[PDB]
C-alpha cells in the first residue's frame, strides 16, 4: 500500500478570452488513495455549486484534482478550501490569499 497526503493550492484565474470572468480554483495535488472531500468555503459556509471538477492521475497511485467555479470576490469576504483525506487526521483548510 502507499498513501500520500495532498498538496492543496488555492488561486484565482481570469480566461483570456473573457477578462471580466473571474474562476475562484482548488488545485489538490498527489494524493493517495483517490478517495477525498473537497469543498470551497465563503465565510466559512461551504459553496453548493462548483461547476468544474476534474480529476486526473499520472502514475496509477498519484491522482490531481481542479475544483473550481465562477465568483465575484470583495475585499470582506474570505475564501478557502476544505479538503478531507484518511492522511488528514482533522479537515485541512487553506485560506485564499487575495492576491493570488
Amino acid at each position: 500500500m502507499i498513501q500520500r497526503t495532498p498538496k492543496i493550492q488555492v488561486y484565482s484565474r481570469h480566461p483570456a478570452e473573457n477578462g471580466k470572468s473571474n474562476f475562484l480554483n482548488c488545485y489538490v495535488s498527489g494524493f493517495h488513495p483517490s478517495d477525498i472531500e473537497v469543498d470551497l468555503l465563503k465565510n466559512g459556509e461551504r459553496i453548493e455549486k462548483v461547476e468544474h471538477s476534474d480529476l486526473s492521475f499520472s502514475k496509477d497511485w498519484s491522482f490531481y484534482l481542479l475544483y473550481y467555479t465562477e465568483f465575484t470576490p470583495t475585499e470582506k469576504d474570505e475564501y478557502a478550501c476544505r479538503v478531507n483525506h484518511v492522511t488528514l487526521s482533522q479537515p485541512k483548510i487553506v485560506k485564499w490569499d487575495q492576491d493570488m
